[PDB]
């Protein structure tokens, strides 16, 4: 019956794993997942680098870099951290 509405996002945002990128799970908190975060922007910062690396290292470096700064532009957030959850799947259910 009723179909065809505007609404789901065009595959832009919560569509990728983030609970997983910053190794943390889909029931933790802020402050849990921040800490995992932070953890994870020294270790693969670009200041924080070294003159004796190669070119690999580098580009991988960024792509950890960005990933990293995406999964916290959602579940950095009160309201993206709460619709992503609701977006996202879960075990609940039966």
């Amino acid at each position: 019956g009723s179909s065809g509405s505007s609404g789901m996002a065009l595959e832009q945002t919560l569509k990728k794993d983030w609970y997983s990128i910053l190794g943390a799970d889909p029931s933790a908190n802020m402050s849990d997942l921040k800490q995992k975060y932070q953890k994870l922007i020294l270790l693969y910062h670009p200041d924080k680098q070294s003159a004796d690396v190669p070119a690999g290292t580098m580009e991988e470096c960024m792509q950890k870099f960005i990933e990293i700064d995406q999964a916290w532009k959602i579940l950095g957030n009160e309201e993206t951290k709460k619709k992503y959850d609701l977006q996202r799947s879960g075990p609940s259910s039966g």
